[PDB]
C-alpha cells in the first residue's frame, strides 16, 4: 500500500484549496478503515501525520495532549475520534482549527483514500479529496 504516493498529492491539493489556511493547527483523526477488508490503520495514520508535518505547513495536536484532553473531557483513551461533536469538543479544548478525517474505503485490494478537512468552529467540511492507492 503506497500510502505516501496517494497522500502527498492530496495534502498538497488540500493546501492549494480555497478556504484552507496554512500553518493552522490540525487535529489529525486516525485513518478509518471502511474497506470491505482489513488493513493497518496505524501505518496509514503515521504516514499521514508525517505528510502533514513536512514541511511545517501544519501544526498537529500531539497524541499525548489529545489523550489528556479526552481525560479532561471524560472520554475513552483510545476510542479516537468520537463523533463530529466529540472531535469538535476535543479540537476546541486543545487549540485546534481543523480536524482532518480520512478513510480507506471501497475495495480492500485497490482502495480509495478519502480525506475531509472539517472546520472546527462551524463543523463545516471545507475541503475533501479522494485518491487511489496503489502498491
Amino acid at each position: 500500500y503506497d500510502w505516501n504516493g496517494a497522500m502527498q498529492p492530496m495534502v498538497s491539493k488540500m493546501l492549494g484549496a480555497d478556504g484552507v489556511t496554512a500553518g493552522s493547527v490540525l487535529l489529525v483523526d486516525s485513518v478509518n478503515n471502511r474497506t470491505n477488508g482489513s488493513l493497518n490503520a496505524a501505518e496509514a495514520t503515521e504516514t499521514l501525520r508525517n505528510a502533514l508535518a513536512n514541511n511545517g505547513k501544519f501544526t498537529l495536536v500531539s497524541a499525548q495532549q489529545l489523550s489528556m484532553a479526552k481525560q479532561q473531557l471524560g472520554l475513552s483513551p483510545q476510542d479516537s475520534l468520537g463523533t463530529r461533536s466529540k472531535a469538535i469538543g476535543i479540537a476546541r479544548n486543545v487549540g485546534a482549527h481543523y480536524v482532518l478525517y480520512s478513510s480507506a474505503s471501497g475495495n480492500v485490494n485497490a482502495p480509495t483514500l478519502q480525506m475531509q478537512l472539517m472546520l472546527v468552529q462551524t463543523g463545516e467540511i471545507i475541503w475533501s479529496g479522494k485518491g487511489a492507492v496503489s502498491q
